[PDB]
């Protein structure tokens, strides 16, 4: 149920349409993940700390493919955001996670995101989420793209604007 486009095909543009696709709530998000690493990556599972999605996780994400996916605020005046973590095992068998902060009050946060990969099968959980959101060095939401290092022969090259209606997107290649 996952939609998987040509990895060269994800653009700033694909993801603002996914935006728009979804309800107008004031805080959502549109992620892309390009798999250029060489490897087959097969979907775990997802943790939301906050905020929900009305999908899932594309299943299987080869190596050229793009995976699509989004998350929102829970609807009412409630002051929620979309913060979660997304993780994915690769063919070598280590986790490839990836964390999206989309805050209510920009006064109190900011918009975060991070990319890490893991040894061994890790399901995402509130202790990944802690870890990759206070001591792992998250990027900030600066409409800036900022390169990672991930280990293992792979980095990582994302953007990430700074308002509500947010757009995260990775690159993950060969180093």
């Amino acid at each position: 149920a996952g939609a998987c486009i040509d990895g060269a095909s994800l653009s700033f543009d694909i993801l603002k349409t996914v935006l728009e696709a979804l309800g107008n709530v004031k805080r959502k998000i549109a992620v892309g993940v390009d798999n250029e690493s060489g490897k087959t990556w097969t979907a775990l599972n997802t943790y939301f700390r906050s905020g929900t999605s009305d999908i899932v996780l594309p299943h299987k994400v080869p190596h050229g493919c793009a995976l699509l996916y989004n998350g929102q605020k829970d609807r009412g005046p409630v002051a929620t955001g979309a913060v979660g973590v997304l993780a994915y095992l690769m063919s070598d068998g280590n986790t490839l996670a990836v964390l999206f902060s989309v805050p209510y009050d920009y006064n109190w946060y900011s918009n975060w995101w991070n990319v890490r990969i893991y040894k061994g099968k890790r399901r995402a959980d509130q202790r990944m989420y802690e870890e990759l959101y206070y001591n792992l060095s998250p990027f900030r939401g600066d409409n800036g793209w900022h390169t990672r290092n991930l280990g293992y022969g792979l980095k990582s090259r994302g953007f990430m604007n700074s308002s509500g209606h947010a757009i995260l997107e990775i690159h993950v290649s060969k180093a």
